[PDB]
């Protein structure tokens, strides 16, 4: 049996969690689908992709510790081997 | 090939709350995993913090602890042999 852990420390911080969710399209393409999430600040008009470690294979996504007091818009597009499709309608959230 | 259509019905929910981060040092003791235990500041009712994945690293975090409540935490190490004795507890107020 192992020994006990030591120097256990617990700290507390206020953070933000944003959860996105959507339905897949009716026109799914010739094969399986993959999702790419894009982000844009309320001020700018600059849509930037949220790059990921893993392919977003489920129609849901989450973001941790977005800047507090800032407002964002999000939109999702689908990707095949054929190409990247047109974006969804955007939805706004304030952190 | 045929490019897919656009997703629909995008919806977003957001929560700002207190985020609790734990960290500890491994004991002087093959593959090991950790079991986290929780109890309110009245340190009587120790409950195991169940996880979706085994805790293989000396760190853990929780994002939805009850605000305004005080908790105590303690960690145990686990081998293929068994589960060892717990660490000293540490308190946090969220």
């Amino acid at each position: 049996v192992p020994g006990p852990p030591t120097d256990l420390s617990v700290t507390e911080a206020t953070r933000s969690y944003v959860v996105l969710s959507w339905k897949p399209p009716g026109q799914r393409g010739h094969e399986g689908i993959m999702y790419f999430v894009e982000k844009c600040e309320a001020g700018t008009e600059n849509w930037q992709r949220v790059n990921t470690e893993l392919p977003v294979k489920s129609p849901r996504f989450a973001l941790f510790d977005l800047a507090e007091g800032k407002s964002y818009c999000f939109r999702v597009r689908c990707s095949n081997s054929a190409g990247v499709g047109e974006p969804s309608e955007a939805t706004e959230v304030t952190v």
